[PDB]
């Protein structure tokens, strides 16, 4: 039904690569096309759930899937985004902030994962690589994609993959906006996933802003709960977001 008939897409410059490789490309404007190419039985599969998942989104601040392909080969285009993820700006760009422009971004990232959560989707990782500044003023979340056991809860990393998952993953891209660096800074790797999975080791608050409210702090303590049942869902805390954005106006 949403299928691009061949000869319609031209396909430009590549970006990024074993399963598939994502070019830049021109479909009545700037796309993106991610490609295949012997396809795997279960990347075939991914395929044909990445197009289920993302047909049956239409939010502003997720990644706008325009359609697939088929005939030259398996390929998904999606609006192209101009800028660069969440990840690099705070960590890469060594770029600083504005407070308001911080919790402009959780709120728009609330907006969308609650958005998926209701459709009753699970984006299995969140995380700050994960989320796109389309220009820079418009987060899109997508699946930009071991390389992030930081964003990981304790029962996912004990063993699993559920809303209370996503809304731990939501925490840290919180700790990250707010702190303006990657949690567990001062540790190694074997010694954060044992420390953090039995529970010994949490994300230290202080490092935080000094801008930061005191309504965001609980907010992502509360999302950092070790209990899966203790996290807050995605309709309260963005409520809340939206509240203390309101406030802040
Ligand atoms: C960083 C740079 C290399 N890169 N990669 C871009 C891309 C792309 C995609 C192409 C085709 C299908 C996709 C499906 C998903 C997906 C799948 C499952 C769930 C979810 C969700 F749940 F998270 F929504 C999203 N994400 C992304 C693409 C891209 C771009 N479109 N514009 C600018 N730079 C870009």
């Amino acid at each position: 039904d949403w299928e691009i008939p061949d000869g319609q897409i031209t396909v430009g410059q590549r970006i990024g690569s074993s399963f598939g490789t994502v070019y830049k490309g021109k479909w009545h404007g700037d796309v993106a096309v991610k490609m295949l190419n012997a396809p795997t039985p279960q990347q075939l599969q991914a395929f044909k759930n990445e197009v289920g998942v993302l047909r049956k989104t239409r939010h502003v601040n997720i990644l706008l899937f325009m359609g697939y392909s088929t005939k030259p080969q398996l390929a998904i285009v999606t609006q192209w985004c101009e800028g660069s993820s969440l990840y690099h700006h705070l960590h890469a760009s060594e770029t600083k902030f504005e407070m308001k422009k911080l919790i402009d971004i959780a709120r728009q990232t609330a907006r969308g994962m609650d958005y998926l959560h209701a459709k009753s989707i699970i984006h299995r990782d969140l995380k700050s690589n994960n989320i796109f500044l389309h220009e820079d003023n418009t987060v899109k979340i997508g699946d930009f994609g071991s390389g992030s056991i930081l964003w990981m809860a304790p029962e996912v990393i004990r063993m699993p993959y559920s809303f209370q998952s996503d809304v731990y993953a939501f925490g840290i891209v919180l700790y990250e906006l707010m702190t303006g660096q990657l949690p567990y800074s001062n540790i190694n790797r074997d010694q954060i996933i044992e420390m953090v999975g039995r529970g010994s080791l949490s994300p230290d608050l202080s490092k935080v802003r000094s801008n930061c409210p005191k309504r965001m702090k609980r907010l992502m303590a509360e999302c950092l709960k070790k209990k899966r049942d203790e996290r807050p869902s995605f309709p309260r805390i963005l409520a809340e977001i939206e509240e203390l954005a309101r406030e802040l106006s």
